[PDB]
C-alpha cells in the first residue's frame, strides 16, 4: 500500500502541529518513495530540521531545501535531481502534494502543499500526495507567509517520519 508520513512544523521554535500525508505510491513509486525516505532520513539526510522557505496566502507552502536553506537547494536519495515520473494525478485542489522543480526533469526535495487548486500546475509539477490530516496546520504555517513569499516566523519541520 501507500505509506503515511507526517511533518511536525514550528514556528519561532514553537508547535503548531503535525501534517500527515498520504503518498501515492501506487501512481508515483519513484516520487513516493523519495520523500519517505527524506521524511525518515534513512539515507542519511533528509527534512529534519529544515524550514518553510516559500509560503505564499492562497497558494500554497514550500519547502524541503534541506542544503542551501534558501529555494535553490535539496537533493532526492536517488542522486541530485530525477525525472518527471508521470503527470497523473493533478492539482486537484487544497492539501495536494506536489514537487517543486527548475523546469523539465529536476525533482530533488523540495516540495509544496497546495492551499488551493493550482490546476495551472498540471503536466509541469508531478503531484504525489495529499494531505490526510492536519490541514488546519498547513493553515497556520500560510498564516506566516506573504505575497512575496517570505515568512513572518521561522518555519522548521522540527521532526518527521513514517507511520505506516
Ligand atoms: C515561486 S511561486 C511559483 C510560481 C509558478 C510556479 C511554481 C511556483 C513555486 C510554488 C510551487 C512550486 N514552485 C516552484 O517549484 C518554483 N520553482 C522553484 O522553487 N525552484 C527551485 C528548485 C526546485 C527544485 C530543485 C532545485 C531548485 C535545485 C535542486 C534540485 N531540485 C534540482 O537539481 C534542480 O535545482
Amino acid at each position: 500500500g501507500n505509506p503515511l508520513v507526517y511533518l511536525d512544523v514550528d514556528a519561532n521554535g514553537k508547535p503548531l502541529g503535525r501534517v500527515v500525508l498520504e503518498l501515492k505510491a501506487d501512481v508515483v513509486p519513484k516520487t513516493a518513495e523519495n520523500f519517505r525516505a527524506l521524511c525518515t532520513g534513512e539515507k542519511g539526510f533528509g527534512y529534519k530540521g529544515s524550514t518553510f522557505h516559500r509560503v505564499i496566502p492562497s497558494f500554497m507552502c514550500q519547502a524541503g531545501d534541506f542544503t542551501n536553506h534558501n529555494g535553490t537547494g535539496g537533493k532526492s536519495i536517488y542522486g541530485s535531481r530525477f525525472p518527471d515520473e508521470n503527470f497523473t494525478l493533478k492539482h486537484v485542489g487544497p492539501g495536494v502534494l506536489s514537487m517543486a522543480n527548475a523546469g523539465p526533469n529536476t525533482n530533488g526535495s523540495q516540495f509544496f502543499i497546495c492551499t488551493i487548486k493550482t490546476d495551472w500546475l498540471d503536466g509541469k509539477h508531478v503531484v504525489f500526495g495529499h494531505v490526510i490530516e492536519g490541514m488546519d496546520v498547513v493553515k497556520k504555517i500560510e498564516s506566516f507567509g506573504s505575497k512575496s513569499g517570505r515568512t513572518s516566523k521561522k518555519i522548521v519541520i522540527t521532526d518527521c517520519g513514517q507511520l505506516s
